[PDB]
């Protein structure tokens, strides 16, 4: 591995756009996950057996 | 592996667009996952047997 | 691994945009996760078996 | 000549763009003009008989 | 000539852009002009017969 | 000539941009002009017959 005069981009997230106006919202929840904001994961390396990379709105009940 | 004068992009997400106006919304939930925002995962490397990369709105009840 | 005159970007998140105006919101919750803000994870390296990288709105009840 | 609430632009040059990457170049020259940079002339008034306005890479051997 | 509430621009040059990366260059020259940088002339008034306004890379051997 | 509430700009040069990285360069010269930096001339008035306004990389051998 060697770079000579490059422009690399590994695991990037940019220029995500969202606007809200007059957005009525109701949420009822009983013992469970609920997500409403803007999630943006950006990783480079994840290792390990059985692992969980970039989980959002998760419910784990083994 | 060697780069000479390139522009690489590995695992990227950009220019995602969303707008909301007058968006009434109701959500009822009982012990389960519910997701409403904008999820944007961008990874480069994931390793490991049985792993789970980029999970969103997950329910695991083994 | 060696770089000569490059511009690398590993695990980056930028230029995420969100605006709110007149956004009525209600949330009821009983023993569960609920998230509404803007989550932005950006990592480079994660190791370890069974690990969980970048979790948001998580419920773990083993 | 009289202006009332205008926006005039006389003899202007803007937003010229040039980039260079890995640009090998050789030049041999014997008693003559050679130009390689970016020339940008912008004048308003030139007067006089036989005059020469905005000359670039000139050779005059009368 | 009279201005009332205007925005005039006479003989202007702006927002010229140039970048260099890994630009090998060789130049041989024998008794002649050679130019490589970025020339940007901006004048308003030039008068006089036989005059030479905004000359770049000139060779005059009368 | 009279101005009332204007914003004039006569003979101006601004916002010129140049960057250099890893720019190998060789120059041989024998009795001649060679220029490599960034020249930026900005005048308002020049008068006189046979005059030479804004000359760069000049060779005069009458």
């Amino acid at each position: 591995v060697l770079y000579v005069g490059s422009k690399t981009k590994e695991g990037v997230v940019h220029d995500v756009t969202t606007v809200a106006e007059w957005t009525k919202e109701q949420v009822t929840n009983v013992g469970g996950a609920v997500v409403t904001g803007v999630t943006a994961v950006a990783q480079k390396t994840v290792e390990g057996a059985g692992s969980i990379a970039a989980a959002t709105g998760f419910v784990k009940k083994d």
